[PDB]
């Protein structure tokens, strides 16, 4: 947790959190049924909410209460949430508990079965210029093509500073994203070994997709 | 004393306050606001390890050894525990993790916590959203080993005994 | 006695058959309960009140309808509240009531302890929400200081019941009613239900 | 309490209308719009769940062998993207069992078709039972897109899940397919200008997002 540098300057940061462990070490199990790993997945998903939105600017903000009045605050960065389909979308409908305020947009990328490459059909996302700021919700960081896809028009409407949530990244895939976008943070869970002949991460959790839906 | 001063929880924090706001965003601001109490105050926990297997190779993952025993005061902490339990869902519960949201005079808390390390209860935790000065000085009086976790700290009470500014009665404002 | 409904619904029934399997961890009961509790609250809230009300849209004036009177929730604890923090959502509007209860592993008798409500006078319909209602003494007791106060249509939902436990009703209120999801044999040696689901407390504390 | 036309089903329910009311309301805040439709979704499903569970289960309680009750053919659940996503992380809640297949169509601002788009689905043939999930039933053109998609793989029984529909959406649904099945918590007078629906809710999508 601190968490690493790597190639290029890409910051990342390890939720070693206890909580975050005993839910990680739920996601993986293969015991584990398609319900209690969608529960799994989504309260580990606050987890990293909550570490990465620690930096965030407030404001105050003028309020009554019972018994007269106080003053309070309310934060002023308005998070795109974007979720990377299909594996990231049991992330977002409670990140928005998290994050109420949070306004969503939709990209995302699909693998092929042999090449691996992203495809990419969809568009439907935000008027995204400048000072925005961006999580990106993607359970498997695995090659980096399907994330280095959706960050390529991101940054094309000029977003600004992007954050990233996973469970599990492959040092392949973060390879791949300072080679994209070397001022993108990246929250994990956990960094693992490796991938293998069907570019799926090792241990890992097998297909995110998979064992929600 | 340690004060939970992140951005998410001073926000839930000034939504709990809100005369404005209806009892179920105060259910839904308090809840949330409990995580955040349950992550900062489980961030030093100690751990186990757990021999399992992924669907692809094997592994070794963590466990938390010791969960806590969550205890929620009443009338009012048991809108915390119903998501507690989303947190730890290997604790169990009776009727240390202390849950309560206003820590006023603390008499209702030191009256718990007496009965608790009666039987023999190591280290406590306390979890409230708002404490007065008043009730931390019955705190320490009472057991000063015990840690609290506040998403504030405020002036102290008034002529009825409610902290001020405070949120009012958290047990009406969800019930 | 009377008056049972049996939700007999398939996915109640798939609930219910996840409630019991003892292979089932405790999140898992705690979720199928949860979610086998707005079964019971949708079948129990059909013949409710409406106003209607005027709202405005986005886009034109129009009307809805809300509840008139909503009802007082009681859980009955230790055991009941797995049930009411979903209830709560099926159902915004209601207010909640708190009492507990618990019976002994040799005197049979439950220990009742609680106070903790909204003070009687109407033309306040309530439910009251434990999982097993077994001998009938932790409903029984609730139900007298329900009606102690002044307390006017009951109605009780649980997961599973006794006919000892249905009997006692109609012994002490012969006008509430009572929605379970099954009626299961009787109790046993030590006054649970069989077959049932074990300690209904337990697998969720 | 449900209801009826002349396919279609239209849940009268107090919790429904009650739900209804706070989802056409302005003043709700989009945290409380989307709490007000996880509950109205389930209600939903509930009605439009009265039938399978023909499966009888063996299992053992912890005092004594009994016997209950699963469902046998649970239904494949399709969000239409961007709005019904809303519906179904809680659909999950009441069809556990249930799996989850994706595609998802928005509305051009101008012009009126949908700019359709989205392919992830399951490996379907025959005897597949599927619950469409979207909350407002417009003009049609969203919907059919769908189940012009859904029917090239061959379902059989499809059933529709939304919150209003307008009479033009229900008029475009039994020209697409007839065989069809329709949930709403109300019928409304139909579109406007820009083919909004009247009363409705406005634009479900943007009142959570």
């Amino acid at each position: 947790a601190a968490g690493v540098a790597f190639q290029g300057a890409v910051q990342v940061h390890v939720v070693d959190h206890p909580l975050a462990a005993a839910r990680l070490t739920t996601l993986r199990d293969e015991r584990t049924d398609n319900a209690g790993f969608r529960a799994a997945l989504r309260e580990l998903t606050l987890l990293l909410i909550y570490e990465a939105t620690r930096d965030a600017p407030c404001e105050p903000v003028p309020i009554r209460t019972p018994l007269a009045e106080t003053v309070g605050s309310r934060l002023t960065k308005p998070p795109l949430l974007v979720p990377v389909l299909r594996a990231g979308l049991g992330m977002v409908d409670e990140a928005h508990a998290a994050l109420p305020e949070a306004h969503v947009g939709f990209v995302g990328v699909a693998r092929d079965e042999q090449t691996h490459q992203p495809v990419p059909y969809l568009d439907s996302l935000p008027d995204d210029l400048t000072d925005v700021p961006v999580m990106v919700l993607d359970p498997m960081v695995a090659t980096g093509g399907s994330m280095t896809h959706t960050l390529g028009l991101l940054i094309s409407r000029g977003a600004a500073d992007i954050t990233v949530l996973c469970v599990v990244a492959a040092p392949e895939g973060i390879a791949a994203l300072q080679k994209a976008a070397p001022n993108v943070r990246l929250f994990t869970a956990a960094i693992d070994e490796g991938l293998n002949e069907v570019a799926y991460i090792v241990p890992g959790l097998g297909d995110a997709g998979d064992r929600q839906f």
